[PDB]
């Protein structure tokens, strides 16, 4: 059981050396098309590629790279599409794959701005009366409203194809205090933004993948997909003791390197798993309290 092994590596101070062992066991795959060099400038790092058999392609004939993996969990039947925060240049691409893989939500775990500097392009629109135009994808993106809580915002944004003129609902969920680099206040704020995500149907098998980012789209993100994953796999067998976090991770990195990207993102995610673990096992008024302690009003 996770529980007694978190007391254990906790005690004995030993999440630099678990999170060591997780770093060689990792996969590696080549990112051939990522280091083209017309991909260059597609790309926020150099050292943050997605693997060529995981890569999305744009439906595009000229280039097809986005930055962007996608992560199937066959037993959790769960698919999330990680990538980077878009850049100026890339904000027109994000759009596409959101509109080609039938996404329904895009989970945003960064600011634009942190440790002042951009990690993100303003990449939605800020004002109902102000829409956004991608000239490049010929396609148009409009507010249509926003709900701010203290720690996150959820955006509905309407995306139009300008070619065929069909227009979907995307939602938009801001998760507004994550550091880079770093973990959530307490996991309470993080679960009950995680469960907001889930009630929107946007994770549900009806829907294209979720979008998920933050800054490089392997350490927040990671944290987001690898919680919400073993969650549901505790949910599908009613055990928590089947579930190895570890393994799960080790899965998810053959499909985008790096995800979790310190010591400190993993014992958050041990932590996230284990105070969401009272919720699968029955104990439904625990999220009304995670609400209580989030302090989203
Ligand atoms: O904390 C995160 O979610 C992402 O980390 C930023 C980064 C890590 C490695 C390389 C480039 C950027």
């Amino acid at each position: 059981e996770m529980e007694k092994e978190f007391e254990q590596i906790d005690k004995s101070g030993s999440w630099a050396a678990i999170y060591q062992d997780i770093r060689h066991e990792a996969s590696d795959f080549p990112s051939r098309v990522a280091k083209l060099p017309k991909n260059k400038n597609r790309n926020r790092y150099r050292d943050v590629s997605p693997f060529d058999h995981s890569r999305i392609k744009l439906h595009q004939e000229d280039n097809d790279y986005i930055n962007a993996s996608l992560i199937k969990m066959e037993e959790a039947q769960r698919s999330y599409i990680l990538t980077q925060g878009p850049l100026p240049n890339t904000v027109g691409h994000f759009w596409e794959m959101v509109w080609e893989q039938k996404s329904r939500g895009v989970v945003m775990l960064n600011r634009v701005m942190e440790k002042g500097s951009l990690k993100c392009a303003q990449y939605w629109p800020q004002k109902e009366e102000k829409e956004m135009i991608f000239e490049d994808t010929n396609l148009k993106l409009t507010l249509i409203s926003e709900d701010i809580k203290s720690y996150y915002t959820v955006r509905q944004l309407e995306l139009e194809n300008l070619t065929t003129q069909e227009t979907r609902e995307i939602l938009h969920f801001h998760y507004t205090t994550w550091p880079d680099f770093g973990v959530p206040e307490s996991p309470a704020s993080f679960l009950n933004f995680l469960f907001k995500v889930r009630e929107s149907g946007s994770l549900s098998p009806e829907h294209g993948p979720v979008v998920v980012h933050c800054s490089a789209g392997i350490g927040r993100s990671g944290t987001f997909c690898l919680a919400d994953t073993c969650l549901l796999l505790m949910d599908k067998r009613k055990d928590p003791s089947s579930v190895d976090i570890k393994k799960v991770l080790l899965e998810m990195r053959k499909f985008r390197m790096g995800l979790i990207q310190t010591a400190d993102q993993l014992r958050f995610s041990y932590l996230a798993v284990i105070e969401g673990a009272k919720f699968i096992m029955g104990d439904s008024s625990v999220q009304d309290q995670w609400k209580e302690l989030s302090h989203e009003d």
